[PDB]
């Protein structure tokens, strides 16, 4: 009935805007940064630019909602607070408004008075986007708000995007680091079983015309409220550009030829555990940056699994895109539970939740995906996967 979803799509739209906006207006692209960020529980407060453009893009979906969907915007949760320090120690709470006393005022707070650098900024957070489909009659579904939780990570990959490089190749498909690997994640769940159910990855920084110099974006989508449903599999890397542009053309990765020879994994930049048995099917390991990125590359099917093993990934980070992942028979079950009740003695109950925290331990690390995550879209390809058995894996070429 009234979605939720193509507004949460508009509004990916116009957080990617200003996620451009700081690399393409000139000034905006001055103020960079210098440190990463995190001596996280202790209140810290660390890189101003990166900081501020992130809790702006995470308030301009949360007021942009509250006042499309009244209720909404306290059911918002996200990673960044919003709240910034500004030089003279001032704590400033980040408020825009709809029809506003002045974003460029508020801004000019953050900014030591930058009358142009507020400006440039306030212009963009007020640009109204209009960005239309596919669920409009269509997936019509009507979903009781006040089951309705959403967790949002607003700039995903904070050092690709501040590193900012526009030219790197990308290995089968995956990109290594560069501007690809951002990502705006907003992902819905629901407040009582803890369950994703919709889902929105917007790329900013897909294609670059490098005689314009201006970068066109993707948006990804899914819903998974007992009828599951996806956006349309495509970004332009296998449509127009070199492939299915024919007649229906649907047998490229997002298609490709059901399963049976070999397996390819993502993993972070830093990732340290493992690799799985080549002669078996592969050992076609890639790293890639980018939290959401790494997910996207098992939605569009570039990549069969993703692990990542340590406590560093947490709600926000895994959301939107488990839930997208679920609407195609895929999902995010924890690492460490999957390692110790070996897989099928207790069966679905590990997929990642997202209503309940860890113990209160942490006090503000909260929010962790604690014994890691394998994110997956076949079920068939995940139990393919967990098979590299100890004490009897050199016989590879695992029969069964
Ligand atoms: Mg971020
Ligand atoms: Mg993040």
């Amino acid at each position: 009935m009234s979605d939720i979803l193509q507004e949460l799509l508009r509004v990916s739209e116009k957080a990617a805007n200003i996620a451009r906006a700081c690399r393409q207006q000139e000034t905006l692209f001055q103020l960079l940064i210098e440190e990463k960020k995190e001596g996280e529980k202790n209140k810290k407060f660390a890189v101003d630019f990166k900081t501020l453009a992130d809790v702006l893009v995470q308030e301009v979906i949360k007021e942009n909602m509250e006042n499309k969907f009244p209720g909404l915007g306290k059911k918002i949760f996200g990673e960044e607070s919003n709240e910034l320090t500004n030089d003279l120690g001032e704590k400033i709470i980040m408020r825009l408004g709809p029809t506003e006393e002045e974003t460029v005022a508020l801004l000019s707070k953050v900014l030591n008075g930058n009358k142009l650098a507020s400006e440039a900024l306030a212009k963009v957070v007020h640009q109204d986007v209009f960005f239309s489909d596919p669920a409009l009659d269509s997936v019509e579904i009507n979903i009781p708000q006040d089951i309705l939780g959403i967790w949002v990570d607003p700039i995903d990959s904070t050092y690709q995007y501040i590193k900012g490089s526009a030219d790197i190749t990308p290995n089968q498909g995956i990109f290594p680091s560069g501007l690809q690997c951002v990502t705006v994640l907003i992902g819905v769940y629901d407040i009582q079983t803890g369950v994703p159910l919709m889902g929105v990855i917007n790329q900013p920084f897909v294609s670059q015309d490098l005689h314009t110099r201006r970068w066109k974006g993707q948006c990804y989508w899914g819903l998974s409220y007992l009828g599951t449903n996806i956006h349309s599999l495509l970004p332009p890397v296998s449509t127009r550009s070199n492939s299915e542009a024919q007649s229906q053309g649907t047998q490229n990765p997002s298609s490709e030829g059901s399963c049976r020879f070999s397996v390819v994994i993502s993993t972070s930049e830093k990732e340290t555990i493992k690799g799985a048995l080549s002669h078996v099917c592969g050992e076609r390991i890639f790293r890639a940056a980018g939290a959401g990125y790494k997910s996207l590359c098992v939605i569009l099917g570039l990549a069969d699994i993703y692990i990542f093993s340590e406590d560093t990934t947490f709600k926000w980070d895994s959301c939107a895109a488990h839930a997208i992942l679920r609407a195609m028979g895929g999902g995010m079950v924890d690492l460490k539970e999957c390692l110790e009740r070996n897989p099928d003695t207790g069966l679905d109950l590990p997929q990642l939740v997202y209503h309940v925290g860890n113990e209160g331990a942490a006090g503000v690390d909260q929010w962790a995906n604690k014994g890691g995550l394998i994110a997956y879209r076949s079920e068939k390809q995940l139990e393919t996967f967990l098979s590299r058995l100890l004490q009897h894996l050199a016989p590879v070429a695992t029969h069964t």
